[PDB]
């Protein structure tokens, strides 16, 4: 019937009654589980039930179903699909939709933040050019000195016969990951692809660790346009560890702007291949992902190796302890520069208070426990003991296809 | 290209996909609508039978000798058996068979690598409560080994129609105590505090420490449960010192040394053993970040941290990271000192990548719960944080059951 949650901590449970719903299948079947995997394996009157759905909730969420207004505006969008095979929203609508996007993200410990989203309409975009003045003032407002706030810009949607909008950087700020012949990477070894990608469209590279990509903005059925980004845009840290007198000598930096580019939004039926959306780090992106992954920076070794401990033997936890100074420093940094950042513990304490106000607003909250769950010191955090329901609801934020 | 579910490691790049999941006969909870995978507990002779022939079938296969004559007479024997009593026996060596293919097929364990060399221990003879201490004594003797741990199952009298269950209530052969307090809180391991009331209920005269190791509560069929001391030397403990923080070693804390699981269900061929307790040895974490901090546990995290002198004020300060790494630390140093045999958290997840890469080529698969397999601490830096995991139920099983009060 309705999933009977859990919380072993404390002993509580509720029901999720939110999940019914959800109108998209996931990867599970009764036969199998399959919620560890990262990616998805894989007309008219769907539209308009999409359509109409989202502009029921819409006048739900401003207090005014049924109203004079509601019933004339499913009107006007069951007036623009009959005709045109599609509709536009307004302004205030996609504010909306892209609110409970973010809200419906099971994958997002951040969403404690949601009601809380500045959101650049940028439909009236019809060049790359254009792309990137939107992105630059993005990138401005969101970074703000140090003090971030979560924005996103939202491009044309897509259309039928034609070209979409994209950002092929699958984050607006990356480090370029330039493979040597020698086997190796210097740099970012999860950019490779696009680092080449921008070298064949004219980009002249670095040979640095931590080279700062420029963007490839695709206009429809247009190859791509090359741009970098104004250095005082992108606003950097240094890492320094608050004891460890060595650590700063490591080289190591990151930046402060989180901006996912990559992924699609959809509202009522409509889709935004470019919507580009940006808040801020919790610490274990950088210092534990980011930094230590064996296929990203992998500095494990290098730390440990200077923190003088036995890299000998897998039992004496000098990858634990390495782990956990890494970071350390990348909060203490981040603090020093008063950039904003949130360490797993806040964050994950965070995410259970917003558990309980979805709890009392819907009646539960789309979760990904494997996400959610930080990727050091696990159980040591609140939602380890939380159990989850994962589903799809709508609005939502989806992957998709590379443009290349 | 092929219909079965793709799974992919994203430390190496690599692709395999699961045929095996197509051999599951049992639902799990999960739909097309929500996911329940981080659900702890998710909610006639004809169902024995084919449950019956499938296992005789898996048997012979394991043996080469399917489509052989004894394995026609075997079903045969199996069905004939059925038709005259509603139930079964398993030959000693398909008893082996299942218990080992039980383990292989626990989508929870980590420790599945050495799902060969597990010893059965045959107790379905046993006719009393009496004797069910007797072989479990053997049991943690041979699992114990002084230290040299061993992997082993004894089993129990099957679930029989019309008889009451052997049981063991006991949630393993070896657990502390958790006495309820005046001012609410908890005197030992508050996971306990139910059975420790239960065995005082049961006539068992109570301790008062932070570590006494409970008697068993021991139930043969249609009678009450019968309550036996373990004898020290049979239980063998380790304490915990830190090999350079002199001051741990202060803290008095201890953990012993044979996991035993005790109250889960061993299914085979539609034969129930209620009672068929397994023990192997610890994976570290379950020790050192699991009894020992979890908040409902032991939840001695901030005691460690004020004796590093952290900012547990703060929780940017990362104290809970670093005590939690300490106590693992204490854990390890402390067994591989008492020459306990214990398995760290990184050495397990190689080992089990090597499982997985094993069971890819022998079954074309391998059931698998990520949020399990993955440990409590240090999860994205152990390699099955980046492995994906299809999840699906297989028999023969462990499975939980109801507490039998
Ligand atoms: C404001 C502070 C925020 C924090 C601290 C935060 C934190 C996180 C974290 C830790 C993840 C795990 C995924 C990963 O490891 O990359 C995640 C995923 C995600 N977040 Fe957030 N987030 C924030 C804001 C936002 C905003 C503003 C949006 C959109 C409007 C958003 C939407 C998402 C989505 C769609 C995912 C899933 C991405 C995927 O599946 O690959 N988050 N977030
Ligand atoms: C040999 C060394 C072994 C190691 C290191 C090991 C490790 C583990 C670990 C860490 C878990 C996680 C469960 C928890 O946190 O409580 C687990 C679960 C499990 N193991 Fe093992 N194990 C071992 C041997 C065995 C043996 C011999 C059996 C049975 C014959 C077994 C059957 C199971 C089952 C059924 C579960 C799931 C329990 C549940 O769902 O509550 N394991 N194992
Ligand atoms: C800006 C933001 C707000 N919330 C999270 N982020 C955020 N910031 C920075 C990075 C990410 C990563 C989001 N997940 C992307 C990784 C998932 C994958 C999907 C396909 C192929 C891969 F290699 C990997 N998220
Ligand atoms: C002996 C062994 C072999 N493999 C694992 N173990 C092992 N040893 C010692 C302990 C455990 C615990 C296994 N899971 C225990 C069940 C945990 C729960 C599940 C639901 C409700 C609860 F209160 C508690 N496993
Ligand atoms: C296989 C597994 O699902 C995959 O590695 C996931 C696990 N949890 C994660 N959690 C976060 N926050 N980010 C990730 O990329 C992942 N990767
Ligand atoms: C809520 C969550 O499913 C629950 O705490 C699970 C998660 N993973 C676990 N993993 C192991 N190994 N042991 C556990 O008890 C749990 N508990
Ligand atoms: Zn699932």
């Amino acid at each position: 019937k309705f999933p009977r949650v859990k919380n072993w901590e404390l002993g509580s449970i509720t029901y999720d009654t939110l999940c019914a719903q959800s109108q998209q299948d996931g990867p599970c079947t009764p036969r199998r589980c399959l919620g560890s995997l990262v990616l998805p394996r894989k007309p008219a009157e769907q539209l308009l039930s999409q359509a109409r759905d989202f502009i029921n909730q819409y006048y739900s969420s401003i207090k005014r179903s049924g109203s004079q207004a509601h019933e004339e505006r499913l009107q006007e969008v069951e007036a623009e699909v009959a005709s045109t095979g599609t509709y536009h929203l307004r302004e205030s609508e996609l504010v909306f939709g892209a609110k409970q996007a973010w809200r419906n993200a099971p994958r997002c410990v951040g969403r404690i933040q949601w009601g809380k989203l500045q959101v650049f309409d940028a439909r009236d975009c019809s060049s790359a050019q254009e792309m990137f003045t939107y992105i630059c003032n993005h990138i401005k407002y969101a970074t703000n000195r140090g003090n971030l706030r979560s924005a996103i810009t939202v491009f044309p949607q897509r259309a039928p016969g034609r070209g979409d909008f994209r950002i092929w950087n699958s984050q607006l700020v990356r480090y370029a990951g330039y493979r040597q012949q020698d086997g190796s990477v210097r740099g970012d070894p999860a950019n490779v692809e696009i680092t080449e990608l921008c070298i064949q469209h004219g980009w002249t590279p670095g040979n640095g660790r931590f080279d700062v990509l420029p963007l490839l903005l695709q206009a429809p059925d247009e190859a791509p346009e090359l741009f970098v980004l104004p250095p005082e845009l992108v606003l950097e840290v240094p890492l320094e560890h608050p004891t460890l007198e060595w650590f700063a000598a490591l080289g190591l930096r990151w930046y402060a702007l989180p901006a996912v580019s990559n992924m699609l939004l959809e509202i009522g039926g409509l889709e935004f291949s470019a919507a580009p959306f940006s808040g801020w780090y919790m610490s274990t992106e950088i210092g534990t992902r980011n930094l230590c992954d064996p296929h990203r920076y992998n500095i494990l070794e290098d730390v440990a190796v200077c923190m003088d401990l036995d890299t000998r033997t897998t039992s004496s936890l000098w990858k634990d302890k390495a782990a956990v100074e890494i970071n350390l420093a990348v909060l203490h940094s981040f603090q020093l520069a008063k950039v904003t950042i949130v360490d797993h513990h806040a964050a994950t304490v965070s995410f259970m208070k917003h558990l309980d106000n979805e709890q009392k607003a819907r009646g539960g909250c789309p979760a990904d426990w494997a996400w959610i769950v930080p990727p050091i010191s696990g159980s040591l955090t609140p939602v380890f003991h939380q159990e989850m329901v994962n589903y799809i609801l709508s609005p939502a934020f989806r992957y998709q296809p590379d443009p290349w």
